[PDB]
């Protein structure tokens, strides 16, 4: 050890020296395991304390290399004998093998020196080296410049013990477990709680404590009370009262239509109403759908509205308003550059003072949004009223000439489209110190979803959320003491939405398989909470929660700083239990992977249950109170395996370690508050239970020691410490007095003293020995240890002498092996106190001589100097103490070591006796007398020694083993005051064991002692009773029972009965008892084979149940009683009757444990009552009973038995009742069946089928008064008539009977009708819930087209129902208003406008027609981008020839009418129908005419089919008479046409010619013809120079002549 203190001093110095000669500080640390060597040079890594900085430094002195193998060799054994830390805690690893024992201590004592110092700057480097390898991965792989920060100021600022120890001091029962040392540790995370203990408990160990403080008991109860009332909802999905937007053409559409839209308002206006929450099932806040909520405030009682507004309007003139219907000149039109409408500025929503009563409220599902709309034509609206139309009138009026929803300009429009656009909301909801429960709401269109986000503000109070199948943002802001459950219900089960409503479904596989738990962040399924406030808090948990079954529920419990999350199940005992094996599937499909799951539970009487479960092996221990008792039940699987009705013990604790339970408390031996034993124990078996330590307090060690003085050398193995069990009385605990207590290897025994406390440890040899020990005196400081020999080191405490006693070792004794006095430089005087007689052995004590010598030593021993006797053993002096005038003779030894050997401290030793002082070493050889110690065995050999034809065993520390004790797997024993080993016959405390006489092994099993029978058990114990050899089983029977036999040999007994203290024997002829069946005295015995005993009471033996009475232990035939239950068993065969049977003209009928049943069973021979007794005759118990003709009512259910008391099936009538027994149960049946086709209800308390009208809970039936059948169709109840549906429902609305459609009123519609009775409605409107009928003259309902007062309308002649909005009715689609009524013209269907014409009956048709807009062209489907059936498309610059008519179309799409010139062309269009004209056209006073194919006006000259006309370029009219043309003249008709002749113009009559006629002339043109005659068309005329025709009378050559003055033609 100076060895060491030399080298310490040596390896620091060069340090030093290192460190000033590279200027290092005191800031920073040698790191010796990593030294590099390469090429004679040492490169040493120093870390910066300070910053975690590393320097390497170069030298050639290989001290430190040298240095560093020799100390990271000792770590290494220390780092093997940790088996890790669990939040600081160190979890030894307790190793038995004697040789890792003595090489952990080595190192330990060796690195446990060099950190206590205080040179200092190598130890602290040591301390920290082992503690970055004890908590971490080793000094040489940390470069994190932090984590080594962070270590190395743990290292110093902490203090860690690394000496072998269990309970290390604390006075607490140790439970190790596989090994490992996890009782300190599981103490702590029970007081104090520590969310990093219990983490790692759980993960690196497998631990699982379970926590009954009621804290925890009640907050499991209110969080699995919130979810019982959450999940029971059927609420709907968002939107399905508002609406969901369509998506067409990459804009959202809310509603698309006048009437959708005007309803959506509507909606709106409910919180005028009801304000923003509508309270549906008394039980939950509901806000009204879509309503913009945009803070929920708790503390007010007040909510804030978020944005919802729709867009402005501008412009317009002549605004009139007659009858509330906004009238217009030039329309206003709608603007996104004005600020838009605020809707619910209009709305006088409520949104203070608040009844925020309910605990349960749904969340907002509606971002902010500015509507965008359309206006559109559609005609018939001007009469309508709703409180959807009256609030959008006061946004009309709120804002006036900035929105007008429903006008007229030139035909009337409204508002048609309401196109959403959504912006982020953030929902603020700001929590009281009140409980609050949250839903949030399904919300289907992701595009509304991804803009909502919750953001809630805790208050200490309880807060839960129900998440929702599709996410939404939420963020939680901590406050301190608030509780946050969320219940996962929807995330973790399969979602369905039936008709809009959310109903949850199967469990889905994997889905808790990540659990992603942050600081800040949990992330669960797809489902993400962010955390903020106080989210440092360690304490905090926060809980998942969710129900597996109608009565279990899981609770998954999260810490978010310890990124940690643990399983516990709550429900009733008795169920988990039941469904213990389905309800851990349900676990393991979630993809939870928590290998242990803790059970706590409260019922509706209020007492909990705790308990836990393995989930891979599924063993539970439930622990709780009854009646002020304590209950234990362990259960495997299920089945119940070991079950304590009064556990009497205090302070329990109950905890899991992989599979293992554990429980450990206190007990109170005999009851006596002052006796308290602690215990650790582990149930296995129904009657078996393992003890894996006891902590005795000072009362009972003492008495325990005492029990060990007196073991007659009985205090070795295991077995020993059951018989110590047995005497205190230990089975009470449980109340089985026959427990199989198991002391195995790891048990520990601790007890304490007045001074101390000694650890005692269980052997890989099932032995028991000191492991560790200590206590003090005033002075002095006395330690041992298992791992270096069993000696106790006597050392000064401070705070100069060093006092030693026997007493401390009373009882302890025989396990030490030297009492060794350690003194160091300070002390001159060690106090021997010899005085003390009460011990078995004195060991030998050694006074070790200070290898550094003292200023002086004295020793003083309080005994007289005439009682002592000096030795010389080498340099060593020995005294010895003989005190044989007792009866047991003591002999104490002294040994100063050593003394010898220097001269100068030989004359320094002064021991001072009793009755003489200040004596010297050199007088006591001089003086007192001498012996020659000659200790033969006091060898230093290790095993089975033999000496002087003596054999010893030596142990594994070299001492020499004393009494019973395992060697090797064998039995032995060496005399408690020779130590050698025994053969023969040996008694231990009365009990007779014996050893090989030639190998010393007790013996086993059943021998041969010379001559007798004997069998000894497994612990060699001789055994009393009847046992099996290979001759067959004997009676080893007690001494002077048989001639005077000596104990256990077998005796003779034969053909005689033997009743061993409780039992039956029967021994035959060669005195060996019998087994099998066997017949005795003519009388039926069963002796079990394995152990030669009577049955009693009933038995299975093969299959086979029998009965054996129980007091004479023979069989019993015929009908007997056991424990309250009737059984049959053969007269003749004896085996207990199963199934149906007959005995002696009777029907009976046996379960499968024989027993009689009770009741009504089907049989192959039919369904028969087996009775009570005494019900009819004195018939047996479970005879099958003759019930004629009657019927049975059994406690339950109901049967009728005809004639030969056979219980009836199927549809029977009774007594005028109609009845439906089962086919298999032949009970009678309840509720709704439907016996083919027809459809029954049998009354619920009596059975019988309901006749008449009934009411069943909700609505009205008709059964037939004959046949009990439900009414169907069209149905005639004493001359009314009523109608029913298909499950027999009265109807109230209208329906086809054979004479049309009637109405079906309800009660008091007309002179007090019955409700559901058809009734008269003459020449009437009925509109019921949306549809709307018209009733004729019988009041039978009208189908198809009909007018009425001049309204045309058209009833489906499938449901008489009026037809609304754009209809297919043949082939033919016509548009009806809101209220039926055929509109026609220009109609605007969803964004786009179409034509019904008024000439067609209204049908829409494809043409081009004048809308208010323009003549648009109504074209076919596929005509302009895939345009629909009658839509006014885009046709633009174009011409269309259509049906034999020609339009053109502007660049506005639209037609144009008039006169018009299109790129070289004159065209007119009709004013009327912009057709083109075509033909001869009288347009505006002149006459025109236009080309027949293309309608183009007529220019020039042209022949019109026979004539020739003349139109003018410049007009295009047609020229008439004396017109002149490009100079030369021509005449023409009144109606246009040329002509050819003599015509009168300005000058006269001209002659109008045909081509080529003079001078080349044209066809009509006036041509010269000068003094000549024509004749044309029979009449004459004559030409003068002039070249016109002559009048009057005239003289032409000769000639006389007289031209007509009017037509110039001779008329001569």
């Amino acid at each position: 050890l100076i060895d060491e203190f030399n080298l310490l001093e040596n390896v620091s110095d060069e340090l030093y020296e290192l460190k000033k000669l590279n200027n290092l500080d005191e800031k920073y640390l040698i790191s010796f395991e990593d030294i590099s060597k390469n090429n004679s040079t040492y490169s040493v890594r120093f870390i910066n304390k300070s910053n975690g900085e590393s320097v390497y430094v170069e030298t050639e002195k290989e001290i430190f290399s040298k240095y560093s193998e020799h100390i990271t060799k000792e770590i290494s054994t220390i780092k093997n004998s940790i088996i890790t830390d669990v939040n600081g805690n160190l979890l030894d690893n307790i190793q038995l093998d004697h040789t890792s024992q003595v090489n952990t201590l080595n190192a330990a004592f060796f690195i446990q020196s060099l950190i206590d110092y205080s040179l200092n700057d190598l130890s602290t480097s040591v301390k920290v080296q082992l503690y970055a390898q004890l908590f971490s991965t080793g000094l040489n792989t940390i470069y994190d410049s932090i984590q080594l920060v962070n270590l190395i100021s743990n290292a110093v600022n902490d203090t860690i013990n690394v000496l072998p120890t269990i309970t290390e001091g604390i006075p607490i029962v140790s439970t190790i477990l596989d090994g490992i040392n996890l009782g300190a540790a599981i103490k702590e995370l029970l007081d104090e709680h520590d969310p990093l203990l219990k983490k790692e408990l759980e993960a690196k160990v497998g631990v699982l404590a379970i926590n009954m403080s009621l804290s925890i008991a009640a907050t499991v109860a209110s969080i699995v009370g919130i979810g019982a009332e959450v999940t029971i909802f059927l609420l709907p999905i968002a939107g399905i009262s508002a609406g969901i937007p369509s998506l067409v053409n990459n804009e959202l559409i809310l509603h698309d239509k006048a009437t959708s839209v005007v309803n959506y308002f509507n909606h709106l206006s409910e919180s005028k109403k009801y304000g923003p929450l509508k309270t549906e099932d008394d039980k939950i806040l509901v806000p009204i759908d879509d309503l913009v909520i945009s803070e929920i405030d708790f503390n007010n009682n007040s909510i804030k509205l978020g944005t919802c507004n729709i867009l402005a309007m501008e412009g317009g003139s002549g605004h009139t308003v007659t009858g509330n219907i906004d009238h217009f000149f030039s329309s206003p039109s709608i603007s996104s550059h004005i600020p838009s409408l605020s809707i619910y500025s209009a709305i006088g929503i409520e949104t203070e003072n608040l009844d925020f009563s309910k605990k349960i409220m749904m969340l907002p599902n509606a971002p902010s949004r500015v509507f965008w709309w359309e206006t559109g034509a559609v005609p018939g609206l001007r009469s309508l009223e709703n409180d959807g139309t009256r609030l959008l009138d006061s946004i009309r009026d709120l804002y006036p000439g900035k929105f007008y929803w429903r006008f007229y300009a030139f035909f009337d429009y409204a508002i048609t489209t309401l196109k959403p656009v959504y912006e982020d909301t953030n929902i603020k909801i700001k929590l009281d110190k009140d409980t609050r429960n949250f839903i949030m709401p399904t919300i289907t269109t992701n595009e509304i979803r991804n803009k909502l986000s919750y953001s809630f503000d805790g208050a200490g109070g309880t807060y839960s959320l129900l998440l929702s199948s599709y996410p939404i943002s939420t963020n939680i802001n901590l406050s301190k003491d608030d509780l946050w459950i969320f219940n996962i219900d929807n995330e973790v089960r399969e979602i369905s939405i039936e008709n809009g409503t959310i109903k949850k479904g199967k469990l889905i596989k994997d889905v808790l398989s990540k659990i992603d738990i942050n600081k800040n962040k949990l992330i669960i399924g797809n489902q993400t909470i962010d955390f903020s406030g106080d989210i440092d808090n360690k304490d905090r948990y926060i809980f998942l929660t969710c129900e597996l079954d109608d009565k279990i529920s899981l609770i998954i419990e999260i810490n978010l700083v310890a990124k940690s999350y643990s399983l516990l199940l709550s429900g009733d005992k008795n169920y988990l239990i039941s469904n213990l094996s389905n309800t851990i599937e349900k676990i393991n499909t979630l993809g939870l992977d928590s290998k242990n799951i803790a059970y706590n539970y409260t019922d509706e009487s209020n007492n909990k249950y705790f308990g836990a479960i393995s989930k891979t092996s599924q063993k539970s221990i439930i622990h709780y109170k009854k009646d002020s008792k304590n209950i234990l039940e362990f259960y495997n699987d299920s089945t119940l395996e070991f079950n304590s009705k009064d556990f009497i013990a205090e302070d329990i604790n109950v905890f899991m370690k992989d599979d293992i339970n554990t429980i450990t408390g206190k007990y109170y031996v005999d009851n006596n508050t002052d006796k308290s034993i602690d215990f650790s124990i582990s149930l296995v078996s129904k009657n078996q239970v393992k003890v894996n330590g006891l902590y005795l307090n000072e009362s009972v060690y003492s008495s325990y020691l005492d029990f060990v003085k007196n073991s007659d050398g009985h205090h070795n193995t295991s077995n020993f410490m059951n018989l110590f069990l047995d005497n205190i009385s230990f089975w009470k605990l449980f109340g089985f007095e026959n427990i199989n207590f198991v002391i195995d290897k790891y048990f520990t025994l601790v007890g304490k003293t007045n001074l101390g406390y000694v650890e005692f440890i269980c052997d890989n040899n099932k032995n028991i020995d000191i492991y560790f020990g200590e206590w003090k005196t005033s002075s002095s400081k006395s330690t041992i240890f298992s791992g270096n020999g069993r000696n106790v080191v006597v050392e000064p405490i401070y705070n100069t002498s060093l006092d030693f006693s026997y007493e401390p070792l009373y009882g302890i004794d025989r396990y030490i092996n030297k009492v060794l006095i350690a003194p160091d430089l300070y002390t001159s005087l060690i106090n021997i106190n010899t005085n003390y007689y009460s011990n078995e052995y004195y060991p030998e004590i050694i006074v070790l001589n200070p290898n550094t010598f003292h200023k002086k030593v004295n020793i003083n021993l309080d005994s007289s100097s005439f009682e002592y006797k000096w030795s010389t053993e080498g340099s060593d002096f020995i005294l010895v103490r003989y005190l044989e005038e007792s009866n047991k003779k003591i002999l104490q030894k002294i040994r100063i070591k050593g003394i010898l050997s220097n001269t100068q401290s030989f004359n320094k030793m002064s021991i001072d006796f009793k009755d003489i002082k200040k004596l010297s070493l050199g007088y006591i050889m001089s003086n007192f007398k001498s012996f020659n110690s000659e200790n033969e065995l006091d060898r230093d050999h290790l095993g089975f020694k033999i000496i002087d034809n003596k054999t010893y065993y030596y142990d594994e520390d070299s001492k020499l083993v004393k009494g019973l004790i395992n060697i090797n797997n064998s039995l032995f024993y060496f005399d408690p005051i020779e130590f050698n080993l025994v053969t023969g016959w040996q008694t231990i405390n009365g009990k007779k064991y014996y050893f090989d006489i030639n190998t010393g092994a007790a013996l086993t099993s059943y021998k041969i002692i010379n001559g007798k029978h004997f069998y000894f058990n497994n612990d060699g114990v001789m055994q009393l009773g009847v046992f099996k050899g290979p001759d067959g089983f004997e009676y080893f029977a007690p001494a002077n029972t048989q001639n005077n036999n000596i104990e256990g040999q077998a005796i003779v007994y034969q053909s005689k009965f033997l009743t061993l203290n409780g039992k039956k024997y029967y021994f035959d002829n060669n005195s060996k008892a019998v087994t099998g069946w066997r017949i005795i005295n003519n009388e039926k015995y069963y002796f079990n084979p394995n152990n030669a005993i009577a049955a009693v009471g009933l038995q299975v033996i093969d299959n086979n149940k029998y009965y054996f009475n129980p007091d004479t232990a023979i069989i019993s035939k015929g009908w007997q009683t056991v424990n309250g239950s009737r059984y049959y068993f053969d007269t003749d065969t004896a085996i207990a009757f199963n199934g149906y049977k007959t005995i002696d003209g009777k029907h009976f009928y046996f379960d499968s444990d024989c027993v009689v049943k009770i009741g009504v069973f089907s049989t192959s021979n039919g369904f028969e009552y087996f009775a009570p007794a005494n019900t009819y005759n004195n018939n047996i118990e479970g005879q099958a009973i003759v019930y004629q003709s009657k019927f049975l009512t059994l406690n339950g259910k109901k049967y009728y038995f005809d004639n030969n008391s056979k219980a009836v099936t199927g549809l029977q009538t009774i007594d005028s009742k109609k009845y439906y027994f089962n086919t298999n149960t032949a009970e009678a049946a309840t509720g709704w069946q439907t016996i083919d086709g027809k459809k029954y209800y049998f009354n619920t308390n009596t059975a019988e089928a309901a006749t008449g009208w009934q009411t069943i809970d909700g609505k009205k039936y008709y059964f037939n008064t004959n046949t009990a059948i439900a009414s169907t169709g069209y149905t005639i109840i004493n001359g009314k008539h009523f109608y029913f549906n298909t499950d027999g429902i009265m109807q109230i609305g209208v329906f086809k009977g054979p004479n049309g459609f009637e109405y079906f009123a309800p009660a008091n519609t007309d002179a007090n009708n019955i409700e559901g009775q058809a009734i008269l409605y003459q020449n009437e409107f009925l509109t019921l819930n949306g549809k709307k009928y018209y009733f004729g003259s019988d009041s039978k309902a009208v189908t198809g087209w009909r007018i009425i007062n001049n309204k045309k309308y058209y009833f489906n002649p499938n449901n008489a129902i009026a037809a609304i909005h754009l209809c297919t009715i043949n082939n033919d689609k016509y548009y009806f208003s809101y209220d039926g009524i055929l509109q026609n013209g220009y109609i605007t269907i969803e964004r786009n406008n179409f034509y019904f014409d008024a000439n067609n009956e209204s049908k829409m048709v494809t043409g081009v027609f004048k809308g208010p807009n323009g003549f648009e062209y109504f074209a076919p489907a596929n005509t302009h981008n895939n345009n629909i059936e009658g839509q006014a498309i885009v046709y633009q610059n174009k011409f269309l020839t259509l049906n034999g008519k020609k339009y053109y179309f502007d660049n506005d799409s639209k037609a144009v009418t008039g006169w018009q010139t299109i790129d070289g062309k004159k065209y007119y269009f009709n004013l009327n129908t912009a057709e083109a004209a075509t033909g001869w056209q009288t347009i505006d006073g002149k006459k025109y005419y236009f080309n027949l194919n293309t309608a183009e006006a007529a220019t020039g000259w042209q022949t019109i089919d026979g004539k020739k006309y003349y139109f003018n370029t410049n007009t295009f009219i047609a020229s008439t008479g004396y017109t002149s043309i490009n100079g030369k003249h021509f005449y023409f008709n009144t109606d246009g046409i040329m002509q050819i002749g003599v015509f009168k113009g300005p000058n006269g009559f001209e002659y109008f010619a045909p081509a080529n006629t003079d001078a080349n002339n044209i066809e009509g043109q006036a041509i010269l013809y000068q003094n000549k005659f024509l004749t044309l068309n029979g009449k004459k005329y004559y030409f003068g120079s002039d070249s016109k025709a002559v009048t009057g009378l005239r003289t032409i050559d000769g000639k006389k002549y007289y031209f007509n003055t009017n037509t110039a033609v001779a008329v001569t």
